[PDB]
């Protein structure tokens, strides 16, 4: 009843957001949902935010021009989830403003659910988190799996390629493909859990660790179907969202560094039942 | 099991072709989703697809500028409804169920104002009757959320908070509908033999009012009267608009009488369709 943690979601219209305003309500937190005007005849946005409310969370009107309505919004909730489109990042600084003059709030966890950006404008708004001494998530570590894995990490697509497939490098290099649902729930378990308090948490189900070659492979499996390899070496792969993808599948940045079970979502939370990469892609068949 | 109409449904990912998809799929139609190549790039269109095939729907990848991939798609089925937009793409639609020659009925993208009446939607339909295939044609009705949420105010799609616009005295009747009534409707009048070469007028009895008794419906559920101007129709100087002036001036959805016959709700009566007092109340 009144034990709910209470979560403001900003942000959740979005691909990432709109999943994390439904998982904090099948966790069971009072959630609220900043609405933006942003009305424009944009019918996609409003049914989504209206949705919710049927499914028993509530908005509050207020704009990120009018810092005020802000600091009105943020005084409602504990807790502070944003995911915004990742100009956009950079919002997130008034939002910080708005939560240190409220004082009132528990944790803020920033737009990350990514690349760590501690290897920009991500670093500039921890840097004024941790400035204005508000607690903070930073959940990091995952490959989208709709951006990523669907298209077998092809550009330009979102589904599986029919016939051919470039490889990166040999296709060697371990990458984490998790499913952005549960990108969503371990950020729901996570934004109250006291061993989680100014800590990243990386999401890396281990048995999504997978090389290119690997999630082509599961594939080519399901469908009985061999596709035909280009490899693409480092020099080949000569704007920036290139220079994302170079880091993740040249470099390996998402599996160089070990992490530990005390700071690994699927251990924190082994409950969850996370998507495999086989099951994610039978929805393609 | 094999008794379903097979039904094919162009233009899924939009507003009105979204719904259609989930009401076939209700109604236990065989549901065939056309999948289109530039939605390869769009991820709300992607999820929305593949959101169907879990819900037990197909889909059937052509291209409208590939003749024969449309051909090969509606083979497949034995009904054909489209929602686009783009209308006049519809051309190469008719061509292809020309060619293939099995569908029994085409219901082309209207959902609407009847243009007979008032243009690209006439052109579609003379190509249909021309090239002899049984259609059935659903208009009539505004859609809920582009009119009703809104209060019939423009510029925004959610109730305001004051002030509201009232168009003449707002005493011209317009037909306000949920367009998940609308599809409803149209998946289940799609393969009724009463329906075929007829056009269906969608026009639930109990959501015929004048602006005013909407804006009044909203205040009885508000409990707060909203301050209107009325703006004459001289005022009324976009073709957004002109469809408004249609609407809400000449009163064009509801200036004539329609039978029994050919009105969706006393075709499909176990459709309890929604009220506005109940469609506002998501906005409380
Ligand atoms: N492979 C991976 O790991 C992926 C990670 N990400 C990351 O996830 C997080 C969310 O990304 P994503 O889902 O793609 O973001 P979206 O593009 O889906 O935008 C989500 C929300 O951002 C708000 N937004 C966007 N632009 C503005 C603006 N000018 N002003 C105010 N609000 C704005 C909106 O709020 P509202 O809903 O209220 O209208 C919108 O709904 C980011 O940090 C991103 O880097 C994204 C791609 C894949
Ligand atoms: N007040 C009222 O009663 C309203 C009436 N209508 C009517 O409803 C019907 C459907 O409209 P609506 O649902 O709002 O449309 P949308 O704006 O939601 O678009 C629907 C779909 O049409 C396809 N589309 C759009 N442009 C093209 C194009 N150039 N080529 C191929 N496909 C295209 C896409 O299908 P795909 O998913 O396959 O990519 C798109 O997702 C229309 O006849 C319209 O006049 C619409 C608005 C309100
Ligand atoms: C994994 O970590 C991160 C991932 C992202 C998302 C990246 C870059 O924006 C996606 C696009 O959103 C790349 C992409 C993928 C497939 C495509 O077909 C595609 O076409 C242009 C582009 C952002 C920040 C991150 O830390
Ligand atoms: C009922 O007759 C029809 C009605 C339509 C919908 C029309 C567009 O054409 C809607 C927008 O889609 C107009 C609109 C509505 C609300 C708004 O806040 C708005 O911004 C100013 C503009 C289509 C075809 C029809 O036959």
């Amino acid at each position: 009843s009144g034990e709910k943690t209470r979560v403001l979601v900003v942000g959740g219209t979005g691909t990432m957001g709109r999943r994390i305003v439904r998982a904090c309500l099948a966790e069971g937190h009072e959630t609220y949902v900043l609405q933006q005007p942003e009305t424009r005849v944009d019918i996609e946005k409003v049914q989504l935010l209206y949705s919710y409310k049927r499914l028993g969370a509530r908005l509050i009107e207020a704009s990120f021009s009018d810092h005020q309505s802000l600091v009105s919004a943020v005084k409602q909730v504990d807790i502070v989830v944003a995911a915004m489109s990742g100009h956009s990042i950079l919002v997130q600084l008034k939002l910080v403003e708005a939560i240190k003059e409220a004082g009132n709030i528990k944790r803020f966890l920033p737009s990350e659910f990514g690349m760590d950006p501690s290897r920009d404008q991500k670093l500039e708004v921890r840097n004024a988190i941790e400035a204005a001494g508000i607690p903070h998530t930073y959940v990091v570590g995952a490959c989208f799996a709709a951006y990523f894995a669907g298209n077998l990490s092809q550009m330009g697509t979102l589904i599986p390629p029919k016939k051919k497939v470039n490889i990166y490098g040999d296709g060697n290099v371990k990458v984490v493909y998790v499913d952005e649902d549960d990108i969503a729930e371990y950020t729901a378990k996570t934004l109250d859990d006291p061993r989680t308090i100014n800590k990243t948490v990386y999401v890396r189900p281990t048995e999504n660790v997978l090389t290119q070659m690997e999630l082509v492979q599961i594939w080519e499996k399901l469908t009985g179907k061999e596709l035909e390899k280009t490899n693409i070496s480092a020099n080949d792969f000569l704007q920036a969202g290139l220079g994302h993808f170079y880091h993740i599948f040249y470099e390996g940045c998402l599996t160089d560094h070990e992490v530990g079970d005390d700071e690994e979502a699927s251990k924190l939370y082994p409950d969850v039942k996370y998507t495999r990469m086989d099951e994610y892609l039978k929805i393609f068949l």
